[PDB]
């Protein structure tokens, strides 16, 4: 139900990269995609990826379930989309 | 795709009140749900409607388009869950 987009532009991902205050440091891979929210246009939305999970390839994706979870004041909210191929 | 069941317990709904320091008072319906997330029950969530907006019926519903948004830094996030019959 939620369209997510990955455009040939946007197999193009980043990494950004630090140290934690303990000593540790990380990267997180980061990539483009459109999303479709029945507007005129679908938006341009920013994922950051899970830890050692790959960019994902061009392609329609929809939304997973375990991109969701419940808040801290009980509400529904997105922990980071998760996308699987429609 | 995100089903969401409103039973029967929860047609009872609750209002928060108040008012906002530029001197205006305020009214928000609260009521709760039950979202299926594929774990082993459903999780009770939370859910706070728009101004005016009517609590809603027993039944099963699903997520409208309309309760995501991008966020503040770039990513897709729930602004509140709008719900409407499956």
């Amino acid at each position: 139900m939620i369209k997510v987009e990955i455009k040939p532009s946007q197999a193009q991902f980043t990494t950004r990269s630090g140290v934690s205050r303990q000593g540790k440091p990380y990267s997180l891979n980061e990539q483009l995609c459109y999303v479709d929210l029945g507007n005129e246009y679908p938006v341009l939305v920013k994922i950051t990826l899970d830890e050692g999970q790959p960019a994902y390839a061009p392609g329609l994706y929809t939304v997973h379930l375990s991109s969701f979870h419940v808040g801290q004041f009980g509400s529904l909210m997105i922990d980071r989309l998760r996308l699987v191929p429609a």
